[PDB]
């Protein structure tokens, strides 16, 4: 046990940094004059481009398979000083990791070498989706009994038939609403999607990740593919994941990214328990800027006193609150990825921390922005402060990578209840 | 003790939601499709113009002193109710009641006669404004041996000279930044403004306020009174509240509300008691419109699952949270008009009630609002739901009408520490 | 609406707490030099018997049913009152209380006047208990599919066999083990008290409540009724509340309550609605004690420094969350025992009421208790202070008279999930 | 970064757990017949004795220093073990390992030596103390113009003369109230101790600390050294803490520790942020008992359900509440002690960390045994569960070891207002 960082840690810090300071901070100026979602997501290309261009895409890629990702810590302290000065593109990076996530995962190296390629190039603006989410929601979507996924596949031939609404995937439609680069659309397989799912077949080995490209998206009819809308957000303003209707789409049967079932959903679960680890570095990140804009405000600011604000009890005891939230969070999301790294322990082990770490990280972030809004008081809620951009940013966390209320701590849930868990493995072994 | 409404009551609530269905909802339709602060507010004066003519500014004023107000927990129903729709206008409407509160609260009948008799006429769009809070802060502006305020006043022959600044005070510009139609400045008297408050005077016994009106602005030049500035606010996006400077502002003697000193330090702290209570109103509305949103949610909607969303034991745990805090809060806010309302008691005991409830039902609200998101789950993130409109929103009340970590916390704890305090004496009697 | 005492509401008040100080103070004397819970409560019954002749066994029964009980708004000033000072046969009264409830509320004259005589004659000690809680649990003891109460009751001629076990009914044994001296025992109805309950008849239809005094269980063999044990608790050390066995236990069919089912149920739940919104009177007390212990020492010890501890804003933060929490909750209490006597109101709301009393009382209790411990320090963990005590008694409060997490919660779920729930018609009617 | 155990920290583990089930597990059968709280301590004298042969005393002593301590994270993980099953003699372990700190930490070998040599043993049962605690508390010690330790000392030829009162420090009596083998007795100089402290001079510069054993005690007069009394504690009731007077008794020049003034101030600053740090490790124990009892009766219980209570989200909820808790705060106790042995880090940044570490697993630790117990339900509040013991057990360590409001969280803010304070040093570096 040793909490030391290596040079290409510190390095990776520096380099982020470096980034989110040179390149990230102009990016505002672009979008903020922008209309609606899109054009503000659009206006944020350039900016993405140089991410390209610093080499920040390649870095989403294990080693192995042409990246230059060095860990799950690197890929930590990197989001934390992104987010921590701009979620603008940073958020792009992210989107796109998770959707490479199945493929990085997969059985398959020629899948692997086919799809990875533009990402792993250093040109280009590519975008990367795990379209998972649906108008009609996700948090049951493997209940036995249940309605299941809504968006279907059928197989006709040599091809995968997609019907079905997709909503909230990050980055699904491209910049252009042609489609992006690479994305995993995850289904249900129905022969007849007039039919109810069968009550009476395990949800989860009906799952297919059929992946779907500009390329395939194109070979299809102008409205087999058609964007209904785009979410207008509390914060994160420049992201997009629209509304994505799939009506008759015609997808190949080598884009099928691994057998049907178990082995489909397995996938998709490792992929959404990583970056459920990863997200609490985001949130990290964010209430940092909370925290940190406080605390410089709380030691040069006396409001109208005789000392600065950091010196009345009330106000240091809000700033030691978020404080102890942010380290007990880097900590743990820290444990949970080098967790998620470790070749010795189960998978539900591995599971269980991912979960806590998403839970905690993004519920405690929410508590920071706003103890350092109260503790700045009044000035916090007029936009010459970060703090309104950074409130409506941090309520994101708890909801999405899946909320806490309807499926993280359901999954956490089901492992305690398992005869076998055991709860110290992570730490303690066995 | 008796909860049962009398009709009066019951008819001044289905009189306030007739007025915010009718009126106020059609107030965004307007107001959304401005570019500032200013032009949001301006946009909103046809719906302030209605409710004069609803009787509501009118209601904002004791029977005995000419108005429609028939007590303050009829106050606390209607303000909950308009808050529950629209806090535009809404706010306005409250911000014109604390304005008119030290002339409602003097002893003198001329000056109430003179100065109330715009807000009750039952015509125009009159505004009234309380100039208290300062840009450098006013959490220390009775701190002994502090600066103390900084917009001062100075007697010079037959009337007074305002020197200074004004941040955050509701409508203070009016409609077109020329003023509102009554203004209570506060300001320290000094007669040579460049120099420090005296470390050795009481701060309470220097505390002036002068009633400034459109055309005591009017009857100067026009660099004596400057907007400098609209902040751009998180929530509560049609408000004003700007930031002014007096320079070498002339007032007549005829306009000082009362002799300079103690006198006039309570009866400003006794309108911002009053309103401390009445705010709680405001939050209940509020968090109600979340936690009633997520309740038809909850009802109405599996999530993709077997069952409504309400059957899950997580669910209905943050619904009930929500609904303890709305129902505790709104005893609370009854409790405290009805002690503020009570000639019997000491003012200590009314001062210490009122600030119990600002702190208690402003926090909660905030709580309430979250975990209404939470249950609702990623929907309650996009801007057709009224969860991101009432996020923001509802991060006003713990920093507005006095903070609570810098004055409320600060204006209870010195009650608290009396040898005299009795903590039971509203509910117990002395 | 109104919060002002009645002369008789203030006198109930002056009563408790002269009867508190004069007698309950003398308790402890007494039974802390006992070895084993039934000895403490043993040593007990002089203090009960002042109760008795005090006339506050009586003011347990309504002055329709020839007791002195006011009104609630009097019963809870009255718990608050002993509670403040002394548990000990302060809880025996309210278990008393709740014992006799059923036969208060069941609508038979001959019943009420036959076994609420002792309990109205202002002499002995005579005791009552309501015979719910079990080994197993109770928590779903209306579950449609399980196993449903473990006491069952069936129809032999022109009697009923009770065949089962009870534990934590409070006073269920009597003084002596020979019973209390009115028991109401809930059952369940199975003709073969072997057979699992069937899982298609609706539980709430099983429900029988037989009334056994000393008499019933003197008619009885000596091993048809056997206390298997006294549990030793955390706090409340004074109190008994077996461990019961009933095999073959003899009960005359004029013992029977009411009409097995429905009307049955209904009738325990209708008392433990009650119960539950006055328990909140008993949190108050206790968590009361605990603030104005830390509220004395706050202003009286410089903890060796320079000025009483409550002018260190931490301090005063803890001081002014414990005064919120015991504000709101007595206000709380008081709108729902007012509530359950509006015979106006239809059930649902009452109950509903009721259940957010308890969870919200009984849990922000707690955290009042332990909140006025970390602003005392040290010292408050040393039982020359009554902190030691109150800890321990505190925590009896989310968890006993049905626990906060699998009961309260539950039954107020189910009403707001009801299709025709109003959630402020308590405050607003419909 | 690297979370991965090592054999010997391993071992460690396995050892303490060993102990802990073969040793500690009698204890209660020996000290529960017991009738006060050195009686009880006094049972324990045999538990001492076995883990001094267990090599737990000696372990105490760092390496180099003749004793067998490999690091703090096996310290922590050891203390965890021990905590997880009983606190008897566990807590008089930590005790003599706090009073050894500043001999441990000074820079003098032949001192070290000296009085070391029994600890390092392997013999007996010998106890040290850390005296700093006074019956007017210590919060304030430090403050410049306050009152001061009222444990004075005077030169007077080649000898000191301690005059005053200690409370609390733990062993500090002996087995027999003739004192601990080695207590370290804090006191302030001054030459006249009816004198009160000069409000010129910087407290921390008139700080002593003299070396007192059972040899020093039997040099004096019968009434120089006097045990006045022996707190009863709410939990941990086999530990000694007396209160003790001190009168004109005389320590030998040689027994000054180091030279009085910052060295010796700064001594006991830095074995008490050691302590906060691994104080964490005790607060985890207790609470994981807490959580471990709970979940296994989650998984065991369907408390007459049809499923085991686990399976209850409200359940679940608080279990996956608990666990998050416990492993952050692990996490933070390995952060902090590694951080401690940082030698490139400054003081104030290992200082900031072991503050942070304490506020939060002592304050969190509480909510977790808490939260066990309303999972658990009514059963949790009856002396065969252990939560009776451990909810008394877990609320010494926010109040003990330097509180949290008083001492802990006001030297973290006094670090936090520092001009170069930065928040990362622990985790990026300067
Ligand atoms: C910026 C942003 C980026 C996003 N990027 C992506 C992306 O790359 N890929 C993608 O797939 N999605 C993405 N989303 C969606 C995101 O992951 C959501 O978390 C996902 O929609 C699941 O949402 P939900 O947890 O609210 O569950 P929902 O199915 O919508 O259920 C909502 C609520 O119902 C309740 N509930 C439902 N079922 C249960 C139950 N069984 N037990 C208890 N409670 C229950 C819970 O309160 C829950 O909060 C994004 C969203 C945003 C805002
Ligand atoms: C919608 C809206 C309407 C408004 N309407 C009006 C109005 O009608 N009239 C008017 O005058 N103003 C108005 N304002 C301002 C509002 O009343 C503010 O609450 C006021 O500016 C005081 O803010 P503050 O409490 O943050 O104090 P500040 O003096 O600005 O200090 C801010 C922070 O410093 C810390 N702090 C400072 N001093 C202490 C201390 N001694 N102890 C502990 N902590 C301390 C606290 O954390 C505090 O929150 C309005 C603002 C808004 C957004
Ligand atoms: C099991 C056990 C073992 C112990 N072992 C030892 C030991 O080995 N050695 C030893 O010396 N002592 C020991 N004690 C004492 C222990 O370390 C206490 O923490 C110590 O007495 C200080 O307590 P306190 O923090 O409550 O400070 P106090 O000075 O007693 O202050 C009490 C309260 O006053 C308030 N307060 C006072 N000043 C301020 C301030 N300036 N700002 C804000 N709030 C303030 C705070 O709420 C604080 O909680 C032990 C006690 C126990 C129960
Ligand atoms: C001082 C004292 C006096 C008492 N007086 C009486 C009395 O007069 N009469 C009487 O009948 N009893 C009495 N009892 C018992 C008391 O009312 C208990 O509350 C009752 O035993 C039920 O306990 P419980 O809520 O924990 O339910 P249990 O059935 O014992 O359940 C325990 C825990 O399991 C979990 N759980 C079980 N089912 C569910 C579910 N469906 N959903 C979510 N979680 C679930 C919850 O976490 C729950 O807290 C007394 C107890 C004490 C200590």
């Amino acid at each position: 046990v040793d909490f030391k960082l290596s040079p290409s840690q510190l390095e990776a810090r520096r380099h982020a940094q470096a980034f989110a300071n040179t390149v990230l901070t102009k990016a505002s100026a672009e979008y903020s004059t922008q209309k609606d979602q899109l054009s503000r997501f659009q206006a944020t290309r350039p900016f993405y481009r140089e991410a390209v261009r610093h080499g920040l895409i390649k870095a989403q890629v294990p080693i192995p398979l042409g990246g230059t990702m060095e860990s799950l810590v690197h890929e930590s302290i990197i989001l934390e000083e992104l987010f921590a000065v701009e979620p603008a593109t940073s958020i792009t990076i992210v989107a796109t990791a998770l959707g490479l996530m199945p493929v990085i995962l997969c059985d398959s190296p020629s899948l692997q070498e086919k799809f990875l390629k533009p990402f792993i190039s250093g040109e280009g603006e590519p975008l990367a989706s795990l379209m998972h989410s649906e108008p009609n929601g996700t948090a049951n979507w493997l209940q036995k009994g249940g309605p299941g996924l809504q968006t279907t596949a059928r197989k006709v031939g040599n091809e995968w038939v997609i019907s079905g609404e997709k909503l909230w995937p990050s980055n699904s439609g491209g910049w252009d609403y042609k489609g992006a680069d690479l994305a995993c659309v995850v289904c249900r397989v129905s022969d007849d999607p007039s039919k109810p799912q069968d009550p009476n077949v395990d949800p989860a080995t009906q799952i297919a990740v059929l992946l779907v490209t500009r390329e395939t998206i194109a070979n299809n009819k102008k409205d087999a593919y058609q964007i209904l809308g785009e979410p207008e957000l509390a914060g994160h303003i420049t992201t997009s994941g629209p509304h994505t209707r799939f009506t008759e789409f015609h997808v190949p049967h080598e884009n099928l990214l691994c057998t049907p079932g178990l082995k489909a959903q397995g996938l998709v679960e490792t992929a959404f328990a990583m970056s459920a680890a990863l997200v609490g570095a985001m949130a990290i990140g964010t209430a940092r800027a909370a925290f940190e804009e406080a605390l410089v405000f709380a030691k040069s600011d006396t409001r109208g006193g005789s000392k600065h604000i950091i010196e009345h009890q009330s106000v240091a005891d809000k700033l030691i609150d978020c404080k102890i939230r942010l380290e007990t969070s880097r900590l743990l999301v820290w444990k949970a990825v080098t967790t998620l790294e470790d070749e010795a322990l189960e998978w539900k082990v591995k599971l269980e921390m991912a979960m806590q770490t998403k839970i905690y990280t993004t519920d405690v972030a929410v508590e920071c922005v706003i103890d350092a809004m109260k503790a700045v008081g009044m000035k916090s809620y007029a936009k010459d402060m970060s703090f309104p951009r950074l409130l409506n940013e941090v309520m994101c966390y708890p909801l999405f990578e899946g909320g806490n209320i309807g499926l993280r701590r359901r999954q956490m849930q089901r492992v305690m209840a398992l005869e076998d868990y055991e709860p110290w493995a992570a730490t303690y072994g066995s």
